[PDB]
This record gives structure tokens, C-alpha cells and sequence, in this order.
């Protein structure tokens, strides 16, 4: 026996819940006692999940707004933080298309193994940690906080409340700062911009949001919980059992047993209000990037929860210039921030940056061989004045940090890496 | 019992060795019966490994030369093939830096789990397969062979001859076409352009190459085997046991017991000749991109093995414009090709494309939010004239393909995905 | 391009479906052309999946009946075969409790990652392939077929028809011979002997069986598809949309929106008949091990489908002697076989053997240290007259096979393993 | 930025090394400043590793001796603890044979992916945590510490000092309490009781032990570091550079370049003395279970390091009764303990209990079907008086724990598992 990791008392938890401003608008339908009962006799400390959640929350209140780009590899997250961003978005869509545990390429329908996003959260954290270790030994203060908070996609939870619970717990173990959960049927989950969506009853999503906060409380971390509604476009729901949903039920039924329901901003506003006591940020998927519709939603929701922060998906699934002109595109995010959209993100930023850059390099390489690659290397060199450091790739991935480990173990090692390298001699 | 997967008899195998031109210049120090002894009573078919190896060998003989770019994600390989490339290079350096099974970022020192590259080989093939499947239902003939052969990094084998064997078997199970192996001490392995390299005796690498060939025979696939030598820059060797290495041994020793050895192209040529009978292609790492030095190595080897094909690494570890003028850079691969370097590749192409593109997007996003992303999207729409297809990311990852699966199971499903998607209504 | 892996034409497929007795009683609501449309231009051969499926089919018709024990580790399966069993059962319950990819211990509620069972199938196959490779070099003919067919748990599909499709595809790539699918709501899935079960409509499960068949056809292997119904104990159903389910619907509903239904053998018999055209074997979970009830179910079903084979679960979830006496327990399987249950299995066999055996050893060890282990070693020595071979653990796991590979690569190697070993000198 | 995870100052660390008795006989050839330089700006807390290491250290000084059995699944560890054991042994040999990330069965030669043991360490902790959670809700005080410390096999480090460092880091992240490292060449690694062992220079093993301490220091946890020497039977060494090794080097070399060296207890005493300043425990592999030889090694080492604790492998690789008589077998561990062997373990206990228990079950099942299984089931009911609880497998894997989560989320859920279960109604 030991006292390392001993659980706090229910009294202690109740107290934090009652005094920490963090929980000011947070309703919990279970007790402090209930949380303790599930903690066993040892509570593991989740440093990155704690730090990340705390940082994210402060930024949400200290900045005009927090934006982010989707990252599907650790290096992507490193470049986003090097360029100055202060949060990382981990898209489940990108994980399905190019970074999931089945090894397959999938459309965004919850087809991949449920521990896939948690593994990428752990991966992004490992990469940021390596960047952080490297910055320290290089005396580089170019970046204030390498461990930027990660907001990750919990999709529709991959099942019922217990699958939701295990996903949240695994995201936390991996070091996530925030997670989002949507009101769709897991078995028919869709990207918000794909058709064929099936909502689940308002209450069921409340059970999901409740389960996610519960896993966060049992793991002793203040994870930011985000509720997403897919009701703007969904015309199906699994059941009419919930009276808050009935006003939209048409009565028509499908062969699968689903119910037709009237889609639009109205159902989104209703669900948003019902989810508000259980969500630190609320988000409604929309069919076009429209400041006016965004404002309607914002005023409507804040008219009942003035302090409710909102999230917005600046989706690559929109044909941006088909809808907006440069002036509006230019002010898009600043406008939204004014409305209360404090977390903004380009979900598929990484998928497109990766696919395009490689198509572009490879197309050139197919025509001119080395000339096309040299053009890129020169662009990298030119970007150094902007803060870019990866042209010197050995140090970027830690060659200098491992050299430090090697010489700490054996100062006389004759097998260190950077000394005598072409990096040291040509860059 | 059944007859499915019945092992060939030793005679059938001998016959192929004796009559297939593929084995024309291949020495096997073990016998056909030795192969059969290790096969048990059932031999799995490795369709992709077989097809990729067959296609790779053909292209090496049919094209002026075969070039490639390193890919670390499945989508990367899909873009390389979409852009017209006919082979994919899978760099172990890239896997160490952003795609390995430990989840950590590492310098190129064989620090990651030994099954990492095989997993990426499997991923790459899964992605090319999906592209293949999609092009079929889309009636897209723009690409003749989506399943481009993959040439992957076996580094220094992660141990002894048995570790080499297991890595080759795992690469094959995953569908690899070719694999390369270097003459370095596994426990001190380095990127060819890092310092602190340690060679192993000439005969030890012959054992490695024999092991890689044996695993391919026991698996019954004609995998391409590439032999790499790091003697150009390496100043240390593990032992002076081999008479062929003794000529360069200086007598001086390091505190770890390594032997100092004279590095240069002379040691490279000597090892290249020793490796030939056991190598489909031969590669020597160099400290600079030099057409001259390349010719020297080439003539020297062909002087004794006229038909021996060579491989060359157009490495991002070189500061290209610092050593060459645009005229030479532009003719580089063509020139090398005339010398006999039939397989050429830019090892770290993916690391740079991915890191620079995300840095460029993020920096612009950090300043001007959506304007920066819209610039990228317009670039993608512009690239469609060149054959780029990823702007429509839903179909790119298979939304239409899984829609076809869904409608084959139940043509009247009310939850298919492309109908009513923003991709349909906006692209 | 190459011709390796070219798909069969639609005509060829249609022919096999038309002439092979394997497809005798098999309904496909999709066409042969539909299958070809989903295969892209290359079809990977799945050697063990095909061989296993063919063998299992043959055995189901040539033996009195086929039995099996649940296997959760590769060695478990190897011992099962060594002892004479001719098939392996891969329980999802066991995967949940001690062998899934989350690393966590879980109750049987579909909480683990969807690719867990496929990984265990690949594991079992690799273990069997090693025992086969060893028996060969040892001249051991004690076993005719080391590659016993594996029957694996596909639970409730982990989602919708596309999740079922991917699970089946992954099971096949891993080398499975047959897979079973149940009519429960995946998000609320339960072990068949736990409470809180919820059925899905009859047509929805036909969609699941159709999807499982479609994936096998696309992969081009004769997988055995098994249908399981949970209607004997389930008192809940997601919807009353299907007319075949309505007769059992009571009208009462839960706050979740579920529908109460009347359970018993009646709904199981009706469901069994509906699934019959879509299942190579049918299985109904029961609350106790009752030969009467079993005959009751069998007669009903064969009354309409005479050639329909059934499968029976002799579950550890039953307190066997609390229900039956030794005479009945002794003939249990032989009787069931008469009734037409050609596949019988003890789902949690491995979990109990492993938990009990270790508690027993650890208990004695905590008391008597080495004496307790020696008691076990002597039992293993004793069991050698029965065929047991693991007392000699080094050769059991392949030390001798690998020594052969080492000597094939270098007959003079001074680092082989069995020579000089305590196994060779003390056993 | 946040305060969470801020690194300690070099001064604070130095102070700990200076005053904590834990570090009484520990030599660290690097500085505290060196440790801090490698920690970046945030240090993750490793609760289980910290707790387990502290607990194991206390136990080693509070109990007559600490013993254990090799566990290869989480359920085995659970049983070992339910049965009274206070430590768990994680064998690399068992991982190679039946629990490694490649999915393959291997002999003990460092063939599996290097992150395999860490994942098994994480699995065991997860399982023990599940039991701790269940015990708390069942109010079971039967076990005082479910989180028993785990001592894991680090083998030969899978490479150089950097591979050692990463393996140690990964073992800590997974929650290990102690790790052991042997003086063999990783590429030729062997189970201590197989032939073909190649030693590395005494100084190289000191480097390994130093790297293992550094990784624990950077991770901020007091991990128990164990040194193993294989010099009793090894007759080869990689180099003769170390003057401490030279008295045993014969001058004769093999064709691979290895040096022949005279084996025995003498060079083991020499190596142990050299390793003592860098090892919390020292272990020498022996060819037979000989209390006299044990005493000889023990006395020789303590003559110079009286407080040095020792470890002993009661290997299943020995034919116990062939060497010892019942009386000695009975007092074996008690005697060793008196000599100073405070950690004793049966490396392959899990392998044997698993392989034997299944073969037995399967053999009896192939003959008497249900009768055989029934025999096992009553034995389990019988073992309940001794403290066994797995007969009731649903609660054993957390069915009741997840029911608690379910009702915490929704008290009115109609889909909980234990109510209406055959376990509840028949056990
Ligand atoms: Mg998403
Ligand atoms: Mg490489
Ligand atoms: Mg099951
Ligand atoms: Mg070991």
C-alpha cells in the first residue's frame, strides 16, 4: 500500500464544483459521491490532459477567439504551433481518410476502430513534447507554449453511453484538452456535410454529454466538453419518444424504422438550448459559410444562455468563393468571434494541405525530376525568415536531442549523429 | 485437409531458378530443398508482393529509369500515382520522424518498433487499393496502374540475420515490391547523411542479403533486393575479421572497441562488387550530389558486373543549389540514368512537403484566417486541369464507394452519403 | 500493370453460384455483376480464409459434428489442435475480457475496438502456422491439419451494414473460416446470458447477413456465414417496423424509446426461418442447457429447411450440474448432434482454463513456493504420454525452426540456440 | 502556459540524490543539470510507475523476500494477486512466445517489436485496475493492494544505449515498477538457458544500466533497475576492449569475429561487482538450480557490497526433480532469501499453466465433451473457499462496474447487464 494517487474525498470534489468558476454554468446530474465510487483506490494523474484543458479554457476567455487547423500527424501539429497557432484540432474525418488503426482509407461514417483518435492525440502530444524538448536544448524561445491544447473528435461515441465513456477516458489518457460529441446515431454516423444523417433523441444526446463529463470527472481532469448538433440538415431521427423532438416529427417512417423530421436552424436552436447546461461550447453544423445564419443561431442561443460560448466549423466541405467574396472571406472569423464563436477550426485543413502539396510536388517531379524538388527546398529556405525550421530536418526530428541523451550516458561516445553530418556541413 | 496453398516441390522451384531470366544473375548459397523445409504444409499467397515485384522488375528494364518520392501516408502515395509516378519509396527516416508504431518523433537511428515500415507498406497498399476501387466505379482511366510497386526501407535489419528475415517476411505480407538493406551496425544505425556511422564486415552484410532473399523464397515471391553501402562516409567498422575490409583498417581503435577505417569511394566499390551476386540493385550513399563521383562508382562496378543495376538517393539532406547550378540539377536524373542508376528517389520528399505546406498554411491562417485557406482551395481547383481530384474530398476517400456497397446490400437504404452532400451541391 | 490478382468475370462467378453445391441453399439479393463492380482491378488472394472455409464446410458434412473450445491466445489454439480438436472458436467475450486492442478488461458489450477479433484470428493462424512449420522439421505427423478452421465472433457488427462489411473483410484478411452475427442492437450488445438485451428488426439482421456475405464474395472466399438470434431472452426491440416482429410486440415502451416484446422460443423459430436463406448455420442462445428445448427449436426449423445446419453454444454461463446430472451432461453434445447441431462450442473455455489454472498455481506458490510449481512441471511430464509437448518449451515456440533458418543462411554460425541449451541437456 | 507539470530544479534533484536513502548506493555518472536539460518544460506524471517503484522498494526491505510468477495476460496477473502474491513478473520469453506485437510465435531471441513488453505492462496494470475498481464497488477488502508492482524484461535493450533509453521510458509510461537488463549483444540475444549467447563488454553493460537510470530520472520516478549477467554459460563476447574482460578472453575468434571467452561463476562475480554501483538488484543466470552455487555468488558479491540485493530465476527451463529432492525444492526460495536473493520468480509460469491447462481441457473434451468442462467448473466453485472469484465471470470482468457507470449516467436505463443474467440466477 502507498498513498500515491489516492482519490480525493467526495467532500473535496463537491467543493471544487461549487467554488471553481470553471463549473459556473455546468450541470451534473450525478453526485460527487458517484464519481468517487468509480475511482477505485488509485487515480492516475493525466498531466497533459489537465494542463491542456486548463490552458484551452483560459485561452477561450483571454483571446478574442481560438482558431485551429486539423492535424492528422504529429509533425503537422508541430508546424501549426511553430507558425503561431495556439490550439490543435483533431478531425475524425482526417483519421478516417488517412490516419486510423485499420490501415484503411474511409469516408466519415464511424467505420474505423474506436481507439483511433485517442492514438492520434497521444501522437500529437508526443510530437509537441519532442519539439518542446528540442526548443529547450537549442535555447529557442520562439514559441511560448509548445503543448498547445488539443480538441478532438469523439464523433457519435461509437455506440451507447458506455462506448462514449471509454472513448472519453482514452482521449484523456492520451492527453486531450477538449472533445466534441454529436447527436447522430453511431451506426449511421455521417460527416456533417454528407447526406443520410440520422439524429438520436435530444435526451439520448444529453446522456452522451453526461457520460463524457462523467469520464472526465472520474479521471480528475476539467476536459472541455463540446456538444454538436446535426439537425440543420438531418431529416431522420431514430425515435419520437422525446417531447422536445416531437414538434418536428412528420409522422413518415422509413423501412429501417426511422422517422422523418423537419430540418433547419429551428431544431438546432432547440437542441442547443437543451444541451447548454451540459456543454462548455455548442456547435451546429451548417450547409454554407453564412454569417447571417451563424448570427441567428448565436442570438437565439445566447438569448437564453448569455455566457454560452460557441464553436464554428470553417469547413473545407464548403466551396468558399462560390458563396462569399474576398472581403467577407477576409473578415469571416473576426465577425464570428464577435458573435461569440470562441473556437473556430478548419476541420480538413491537413488532408488538403497534404494531398495538394504532394500532388504539386509529384506532378512537377514527374516532368522535371530534381528541378521540382529544388523549388520546394528553396521555398523552405526562404520561409526561414518567417520562422520555419524543418529544412534542417535532422534537428527537427530530434537528432540533437538524442545526441544529448547519448553524451549524457557516455560523453565519449564515438557514434553521435550531428557531428560530421551533411546538415552541419551544408545548411 | 485441402489443396489450397500447397507448397511447390523443390523441383518446381529449381526449375524457376534455372529458367526464369529474373534469377539470371542471382546467387543463392542455400538450396531449393532448404526453402521447402521451412514452408510447413501451407504457403500463403501474397498477391500484392508478387504483383508489385513483377511490375517493378519490368519497369526497371522497360523505362529510361524509375523514380519515386518518399511517402509516409497512404494519401501521399495516392497523389504520387495520380500525378504520374510509377513507384513509391517508403523511407524509414520518415517513419522514424512521423509515422511509427511507438507514436514518438525520432531521428534516423533505428529507434522505432521493427514492424513499423511493414505497417506503412500495408497502409500504402490499402490507400492505393481504395483509389483503384473508386476509379473503377467512376470509370476513371486516367491512371493505368494504381497499385504502383513500393520499395521500402529495411534499414540495417534491426538485429541479426533472423531479425532481417522477419522484417523481410513482414514487408512481404504487407505487399512490398522491393526492399533495401544497409551495411551498418544495427544498434548504431544512422541516416546515411548523419555522422557516427559504423559498418559491419563485408561477409556480415552478405549474410543480411542472403537472409532477405531466403525470406522472399520461403514466401514464394520474387521481391526486389537492394544492397546499400555506407562506406563513403563511415569512419568506423565493428571488426577486421574480413580480409576484404582489412585493406582500409588503420589500426586505431575507439574506446568502445570499434576500428577506424579509411572511408571513400574505394571502400564502396569493393563492397559493391562483393554484394553484386546477392543484389538486384546496388546503392552507395554519398556526401554530395555529384554526377562525377556517381560515374566513377558506376563504371567501376559495371567493369566487373556489366548488367548490374544501380540505385541513387537524390537526398533532401543535400543543399542542392549550394552544390549544383540549375542546369545540372535539371539534368541530374537523366544523366544518372545513362550511367545505370535505374531506381532513383527523394527519400524525405514527404517530410518536407507535409511540414512546409502545413507551416505555410498555418502561418497565413495565423495572420489572415480564412483568406489563407481559400488561397489553398483555389489552388486545388486550379490544379484540376492537371488531373488533381482531392478538392472533392468525400469521393476521394471513398464516400461514393461505400455508397455503392450500401446500395448493393440494400438499394433503398435511406442513409447513403453523397446524395444531398455539400460536395454534390457545391463542387 | 500485370495480370496477378485480376478479378474473375461476372460470368465465372455466376457459374459457381449456379453449379457449386456450396451455394445450394444460398440466397443473394445482389448480382454477380454487383460484386465485380466493387473489386477494383486487383483481388488479393486470402489463402488461409479460403482453405479454412473449404475445410470447415467439408468437415461440417463429414463428421458427426464439429466441436470447439474458445481460444484467446495463439498457444491456446495450438494446444486445442494438438489434443485433437478440429476447429477453433474465437469468442468476442474472451477478447473483451483479456485480449482486445484497448488493453482494457471489459464486460461483453461490444466495448473494444472493432479490429480486435481480426487481430486474434491473425494471431491464432500465425501460431498454428508455427506449430505446422515445427512439426515439419521434426517429422511430426501426429496432426494431419495444423490449420484447423477458425470460427470467429462478429458480435452485432459494431455499427451498421458498412461496419459489418469491414469486420467481415478484416476477418477474412486475417484468415477466418467462418463468422457469426447476432440480431442485437450493437450499441447495447450483450453476452447472450446477460440481461438488458435489445433486438433489431428481422429485416435489419437480414441486411447484416447480406453484408457479411457480400464482403466474402468481394474478397472471393467461401466463408461460412452463421446467423445467431437472441430472442429467447430479449424483452426489448428497437422498432416494430417489421411485420414479422409485430406479433410479439406488446405496446409498452421505455424512456429510451425501445419497445417491449414477448421473448421465448417462438420468436427464435420465426427469426431462424427468416434468416435461413441467408445463413449457412443458425444458432439460438438459450437460458439453460436443455435438450428438450433444443429439439423443439431444431424440429421447427428443419420442418421448413431440411438441409439447414445448426450451431449450439455450450456456455460456461450455465451452471451445468445445477441443471443436469452426469448422465445427461455426458451425452449432451452427442444428443444435440442428432438434433442437427453440426457446430458446438464452449465459448468461454479459455477464460476459465487460464483464470483457474493461474489462481491454482499462484495460490500454491504463495504457500509452498517451488513445490507448487514442481507439481505442475510433473503433471506436464506425465501428460507427455497423451501427446503433450510444451514441457519442452524452447522447441515448442520454434527455437529449432529458427536455428534452421540461421543455418540455412550460414551453416557455420556460432550463435544457434538449441545446442548447449538446458532443454537439450535436461529434458 | 500553466504550472502543471513544471520540472524540478537541478538543485532539488541533487538534494534528493543526496538525502533520500533510496539513492544510498546508487552511482550516477551524469549530473542533475543533465537530467533537467532533457525534460523540456513539462514533465508528465507517471502515477503507476511511481507508486509501483516505491511499493516494490519497500517490499524488498520489509518482506523476507518478494516472489512472483510470469504473467502474459492481464487476467493472469489478476489471479496472481487474488491468490496472495505481491509482485508480478513480465517475461520477455512469454511475450516472444505468445504475446507480442508482431502476432507471431517466436523463440527467445529479441525478435519481436521492442514496444511489446511495455504494451503488456500497460495491459496488466489495466487489468489490475479493473479488479481494484470492482473490489471497491463490491466492498471487497480481500486484497489490500491490487496494484502489485510489475517487474519487466528489458532483455538486451534492442540495440544501443538509445534503444535502452526508449524501452525504459516506454516501460515507465506503461506503469512498470522495475526492469532488468542483460549483458548480451541484442542482435544475438538468447534466453539465459539457450546456447549461442554473445556477451558485450563490461563497460557497455554499465552504459546500458546508466541509460536505464537516466530514463527513469528524466521521467521523474524511482524505477528499480536490475542487472543480469549471462556470463555463466556464454562462451563468446563481441570485443576484448575492456580490461576487466580480458582475463577471460582466450584470443581465439570465430568467423563472425566474436571472441571466445571462458565462462563460469568467476566472470559473473567480476561483472556483478562492476555492475553493483549501477544496480538495485543483481542476477546471474545459472545452468541448474544449485543452492551452493547461489551461495558462492552471493557471498562473493556481498564481500564487497554487503547491502547489495540479489535476484534469482527459478526457471521452468530446469528439470527440477532431476536435480533436487522434495525437501530442498520445498526450502529452495527460503534458503535463497537468507543469502540475499530478495526477488525470486518463475519466468515461464504463465506459459506452462496456460499451455498445460488447455491441452488438458481439450484432451478431455475431445474424449468426453461436456463432462471434461464440467470437471473444470466444479473445481472453480471449489476454489471459491480459497478466494477464487472467476467462476462468476461477468462480475469478474466488470459487468457490475459498467452497470454502475450506466446507472450513474442514467438511473432509469433499461439496458443494464447483471439483472436477469444467468450468472445472477444460477451462481
Ligand atoms: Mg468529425
Ligand atoms: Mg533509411
Ligand atoms: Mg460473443
Ligand atoms: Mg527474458
Amino acid at each position: 500500500a502507498s498513498v500515491v494517487g489516492t482519490p480525493k474525498s467526495a467532500e473535496q470534489i463537491q467543493q471544487e464544483w461549487d467554488t471553481n468558476p470553471r463549473w459556473k454554468d455546468v450541470t451534473r446530474t450525478y453526485s460527487a459521491e458517484d464519481v468517487v465510487a468509480l475511482q477505485g483506490s488509485v487515480v492516475e494523474e493525466h498531466t497533459l490532459a489537465r494542463r491542456g484543458a486548463e490552458v484551452l479554457w483560459e485561452q477561450l476567455h483571454d483571446l478574442e477567439w481560438v482558431n485551429a487547423l486539423g492535424a492528422l500527424t504529429g509533425n503537422m501539429a508541430v508546424q501549426q504551433v511553430r507558425a503561431g497557432l495556439k490550439a490543435i484540432y483533431l478531425s475524425g474525418w482526417q483519421v478516417a481518410g488517412d490516419a486510423n488503426l485499420s490501415g484503411h482509407t474511409y469516408p466519415d461514417q464511424s467505420l474505423y476502430p474506436a481507439n483511433s483518435v485517442p492514438q492520434v492525440v497521444r501522437r500529437i502530444n508526443n510530437a509537441l513534447q519532442r519539439a518542446d524538448q528540442i526548443a529547450k536544448i537549442e535555447g529557442d524561445t520562439s514559441v511560448e507554449n509548445w503543448l498547445a491544447p488539443i480538441v478532438a473528435d469523439g464523433e457519435a461515441g461509437f455506440g451507447g453511453a458506455l462506448n462514449v465513456y471509454e472513448l472519453q477516458k482514452a482521449l484523456i489518457a492520451a492527453g486531450v484538452a477538449g472533445s466534441h460529441w454529436e447527436d447522430q446515431l453511431a451506426s449511421e454516423k455521417k460527416c456533417g456535410h454528407l447526406g443520410g444523417k440520422v439524429l438520436i433523441p435530444t435526451q439520448q444526446h444529453i446522456r452522451t454529454l453526461t457520460s463524457a463529463r462523467l469520464a472526465a470527472d472520474v479521471a480528475d481532469v476539467p476536459t472541455v466538453v463540446i456538444a454538436r448538433t446535426d439537425a440543420e440538415a438531418a431529416t431522420l431521427i431514430t425515435s419520437d419518444v422525446d417531447e422536445r423532438d416531437q414538434p418536428f416529427i412528420t409522422g413518415e417512417r422509413t423501412r429501417e424504422g426511422f422517422y422523418r423530421t423537419k430540418n433547419g436552424i429551428e431544431p438546432c436552436i432547440a437542441r442547443a438550448k437543451a444541451y447548454a447546461p451540459f456543454a462548455d461550447l455548442i456547435w451546429m453544423e451548417t450547409g454554407t459559410p453564412d454569417l447571417e445564419a451563424a448570427r441567428q443561431f448565436s442570438e437565439a442561443v445566447k438569448a437564453e444562455y448569455p455566457d454560452q460560448m460557441l464553436a464554428y466549423n470553417c469547413s473545407p466541405s464548403f466551396n468558399w468563393k462560390k458563396h462569399l467574396d474576398d472581403a467577407t472571406i477576409a473578415k469571416f472569423q473576426k465577425e464570428l468571434a464577435a458573435m461569440g464563436f470562441k473556437f473556430q477550426f478548419i476541420t480538413l485543413a491537413g488532408f488538403h494541405a497534404l494531398n495538394y502539396s504532394m500532388f504539386d510536388l509529384a506532378y512537377g517531379y514527374a516532368q522535371n525530376q530534381m528541378s521540382a524538388y529544388v523549388e520546394l527546398q528553396e521555398r523552405e529556405f526562404a520561409a526561414e525568415e518567417r520562422g520555419y525550421t524543418a529544412t534542417k530536418h535532422q534537428r527537427e526530428v530530434g537528432a540533437g536531442y538524442f545526441d544529448r541523451i547519448a553524451t549524457t550516458v557516455d560523453p565519449n561516445s564515438s557514434t553521435t549523429a550531428l557531428t560530421g553530418s551533411t546538415e552541419e556541413g551544408q545548411f
